[PDB]
């Protein structure tokens, strides 16, 4: 009846290397960077305490959100297991496309570029002039240097306001997630769910853009996906369950397992190393 031999790892480390599974497309989220050091990221006497993520009010006064952002700048930007487990996914030729509700760019250090992304929630990584007319790119390098500086970012060819690329609130949706799901989901062998509660609508409706058959591995901390009993969800435990797994723990941890499954936990650890020495050499 179902794809997978059984609802374990291994059943999925099976199916991710029998010859039926050959598009995969991963969803994920803040948990896939805990471990990089970025936690959930989410005097100015803001209206309203949301003001401060909200275009309207960014675009009048700028200040308070680029504060939070020096106080919230990492450290370093070095992308976790998990993310070059993905670029693997790549390099292997399995990859339809990664899905993310983040914003902190590890996606694009580790090698995933941005026909393989759907940053549904924006990014950090290019910031543009806010004038229509205009629409200046900036480097995350020169945003960073205005942040530092406590200098308002300010566009070099008509003076206007930069923001960041991340969707605030009152701002649309990029359409590439649209456009993408309704062709990626056509296509979609496996479903990789790391790193996300799956609380956010519309990024957890994701879940059920799927094929019934197409199944659905989670590497999280803590179930989730399933229905709420309050208000196509997952199902890990019932009788009728027959396509969706849960691996509770860390997602790096969860990735080199499935790794040394299907034979890269070597080809892992390398990559990772390189990136990580390239990384801490600048
Ligand atoms: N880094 C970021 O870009 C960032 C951080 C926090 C929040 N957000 C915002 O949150 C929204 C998306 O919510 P979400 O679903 O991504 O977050 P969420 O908090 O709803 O879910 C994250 C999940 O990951 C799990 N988790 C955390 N660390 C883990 C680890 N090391 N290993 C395994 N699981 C781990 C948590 O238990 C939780 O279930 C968006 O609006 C996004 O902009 C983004
Ligand atoms: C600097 N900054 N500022 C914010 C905001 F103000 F929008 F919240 C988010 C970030 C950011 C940038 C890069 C990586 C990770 C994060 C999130 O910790
Ligand atoms: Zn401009």
């Amino acid at each position: 009846e179902r794809l997978l031999d059984e609802l374990t790892l291994e059943g999925v480390a099976r199916y991710m290397q029998s010859e039926r599974c050959r598009r995969v497309i991963c969803l994920v989220g803040a948990g896939i960077s805990t471990s990089a050091g970025i936690p959930d990221f989410r005097k100015y006497h803001l209206p309203y305490p949301e003001a401060i993520f909200e275009i309207s009010y960014f675009k009048k006064h700028p200040e308070p959100f680029f504060a939070l952002a020096k106080e919230l700048y990492p450290g370093q930007f070095k992308p976790t297991i998990c993310h070059y487990f993905m670029r693997l996914l790549k390099d292997k030729g399995l990859l339809l496309r990664c899905y993310t509700q983040n914003i902190d760019t590890l996606e694009r250090i580790a090698g995933l570029e941005q026909e393989d992304l759907v940053e549904a929630h924006g990014t950090f990584y290019t910031s543009h002039c806010v004038s229509a007319s205009c629409r200046h790119e900036y480097p995350l390098s020169w945003m960073k240097e205005k942040i530092f500086s406590e200098v308002t970012p300010k566009c070099e060819d008509c003076q206007s306001l930069v923001k960041p690329d991340i969707v605030f609130f009152g701002e649309s949706l990029p359409a590439r997630f649209f456009s993408c799901m309704q062709s990626d989901f056509l296509k979609v062998d496996l479903l990789l769910v790391m790193g996300t509660s799956l609380q956010v609508q519309p990024f957890a409706s994701l879940i059920s853009k799927a094929p019934l058959s197409t199944p659905r591995l989670l590497i999280n901390k803590e179930k989730a996906g399933q229905s709420d009993p309050f208000l196509g969800g997952m199902d890990f435990d019932s009788k009728k369950a027959y396509r969706d797994v849960a691996w509770l723990g860390e997602c790096d941890q969860g990735c080199l397992a499935l790794a040394e499954l299907l034979g890269w936990k070597k080809e892992l650890e390398d990559l990772v190393r390189r990136e990580h020495a390239s990384i801490d050499a600048q």
